[PDB]
């Protein structure tokens, strides 16, 4: 479990999503080091120019790569081969919602997250469909609690998206994680995340991401 | 324990070899008590790009007959209602990689397979269809690995070639149980297999009929 995350690990991410009838597919590749808790990834939209801004998708697209301090090592559920299912419901205040299901598992020596995403009730001329969101990401605290009944995790947090007019767009995240494999459960704690979005060079619509994540509480 | 008596089988195959993809479906009956399988396979896409004998191994070891003495080592039935993944090396030719889930849906037994084929050179026995439409008899060696709570198997298959050459396929197999139940591990033992491939006068479509006999020993 924990033992697979020592050293650099290759990541593959595939996202299959439809928002308001607009289907699109995204793929990402890169490396992550759990010891430093760093993620470096490149994302490409195979299907064309995205109907939705890149910052909206970020959370959906590797928590396991969060760095748990040695005292906190007992509470790292994510690391805890078979992998897990990550399901999220995302509410954009004054706008539509995301419902997503994902499986994070190990295929060969590569770590893979494949995702299915559905988008509903999103307004035209809204921040999201408008692409009025700034190409950046802020820093957040992800609150984690244990859910014994589903022998799994639950998480709650709200994301802040900067808007070009200087407004702030809030996305409410409701998250639960359950394990594919048989046979770990953590006291309440949180993840502290910082993210940077950059560009390549590439013609295709794309995203480049750097993520530092560490646990506390 | 589900086996006693005849059990229905359904098999569906989604496979691609060297960019040539195809889908195969099969139906029939098997009873573990006799260790007998009766099945008919149909090629829904159209004509096969690969010989039928190549597919046979990848096409439910649960139906093997374990003697009263051997019942303690039958992993397949215990896991009912497992995952079977295999790597197949054809000598002086390409390779097969497959993933499978063998499970019970209703009272019917189902095997669903995913197969990808690579590196098979053109003008070769497999692409060429130089394989005789027949199957020989083989021994499948099974070992347990507690680390994945499962069994592993190794054997090599012999495929007849029309000129009298023999084509060898090396099988590396791993089985793991979907259910949390055990599914308890077996001591080293083997399965003895005999197979007959037949055809149906009446079927328009490309098809295979096989009358599989399998029993275990130590």
């Amino acid at each position: 479990g924990e033992e697979l995350f020592t050293g650099v690990v290759p990541i593959l991410i595939e996202l299959d999503g439809d928002v308001n009838g607009h289907k699109f597919f995204v793929r990402g590749e890169g490396e992550g080091d759990a010891t430093i808790g760093k993620l470096s990834l490149k994302f490409i939209a195979t299907t064309g120019k995205l109907p939705v801004p890149w910052p909206t998708l970020v959370t959906t697209l590797v928590q396991a790569f969060s760095r748990y301090p040695d005292h906190m090592k007992r509470h790292d559920f994510f690391k805890s081969p078979e992998g897990y299912v990550q399901e999220r419901t995302i509410y954009f205040k004054d706008d539509g919602t995301y419902k997503t299901r994902a499986e994070v598992k190990f295929e060969g020596d590569t770590l893979v997250n494949r995702i299915e995403l559905k988008g509903i009730d999103f307004k035209e001329d809204g921040n999201i469909l408008g692409h009025k969101l700034e190409y950046n990401f802020n820093s957040h605290k992800v609150y984690i609690t244990a859910d014994k009944q589903n022998n799994g995790i639950k998480a709650n947090f709200t994301i802040r998206h900067n808007v070009e007019d200087g407004s702030v767009q809030l996305a409410d995240h409701y998250q639960q994680n359950t394990p594919i494999g048989c046979g770990d459960l953590p006291d309440d704690h949180y993840l502290s995340t910082q993210t940077i979005l950059s560009k390549d060079n590439e013609k295709r619509d794309h995203m480049v991401l750097l993520e530092y994540v560490t646990a506390a509480g």
